[PDB]
């Protein structure tokens, strides 16, 4: 039972390009798998995420108080985009 | 039972590509299979994920207050869009 | 069983590529796989994250104030995205 | 049962290329994998993480606060993106 795979064997010119080739063959017991290739994360915010074994277990008075204010430009030309003949300007007069 | 998987084989030219490519074969338990490939997250938001086991157990007492205000511009252009002969520009006057 | 991958075999000209191959092969117990290719975080924000293992535990008194405010710009012209023959400028007057 | 793995095998010109090849083969008991390969963090932040085994355990009194204000510029001209025959120029007047 043999796998095969091929990606873009053959290229001539001048190409952009990507590529995420990810072959997987597999053969209390607990098994995880977490696998990312081309994560873009411009403004991103997590507040409170795997506080963990029993946190604030006993009469806990948490007071939290979260602002999110100024200003912030995030100007980005060609996002995971690739080009091969082109022109990406980003003018800011 | 052979298996052949060929993608973008023989390419002559100059193109522009994103390429993902995810070959799986296969053969108290339990599995957990979590990919993620070109994933964009500009403006993502999470306040309580996961807080585990047992957070909070006893009389909690907890004031949670958020707020999202300000100047935020976000000017993108061509976002997980390649080409091929074009002219990207992002003019800010 | 045999197991052959081929990516970008025969490469001709002058391409701009980015490339990510994984193979994997396999055969109270835990595993766990993290694999993270091509991560691009540009304001990335985690206030609690695994606090661990039973933090906070008798009569916690926790006050936590949070201010985002600033001129920041984040000015960025191609952004995983390779290109052949092209033109990227940022011009900020 | 061979295992076989071509990238990129024959170059020929001057491509730009970012490669990344992750060969895994395998075979109270953790195993724990983590495997970053191009990770790019511009302005990242992670106030409270790993905070351990039981700290803050009895009658803990913790004011955190946080202000981010500051005229802070990131120009970034092909983050993460090689380019063959370009012309990548930062013009700042």
């Amino acid at each position: 039972c043999p796998l095969m795979v091929k990606v873009l064997d053959a290229v001539r010119g001048s190409p952009a390009i990507n590529v995420a080739v990810h072959v997987f063959r597999k053969a209390t017991t607990e098994e995880e798998f977490v696998e990312g290739i081309y994560k873009v994360e411009i403004d991103t915010k997590s507040y409170w995420k795997a506080l963990g074994s029993s946190p604030f277990h006993e009469h806990a008075e948490v007071v939290f108080t979260a602002n999110d204010s100024g200003p912030r430009r995030y100007t980005i030309a060609a996002l995971l985009s690739p080009y091969s003949y082109s022109t990406t300007a980003v003018v800011t007069n």
